[PDB]
């Protein structure tokens, strides 16, 4: 349902964020 | 209604905060 | 109550997130 | 429990808010 | 439960993502 979804949603986009955040430390 | 609301509006925050950081990402690689 | 209370503190600390992360990335553009 | 995951949630939050309200700080 | 889990995955991932911001702020202090 929606509420479970816009849950999953949030959960994908964190972890893009981990990452791309993780890439930028490596660089510095 | 007002929790499925909330949760809607961080959903869109977060894929900003996303986007975001791509862009900052993308300029120092 | 307090559930509903936790859920708006989160969205405006994303928003926070987003809006500073908006200034690093003014600046590297 | 539900109550204590979101808690924890909005402390890491409010650390994840500072810590960059720092690096913006130091490239304004 | 489903909805649980996907709390408490978001919890660790915040934390992965605290982890990374102090480790960024360290090396421009």
């Amino acid at each position: 349902g929606e509420i479970a979804q816009t849950l999953k949603e949030q959960a994908k986009t964190l972890k893009e964020i981990a990452w791309t955040l993780k890439e930028i430390a490596q660089t510095l």
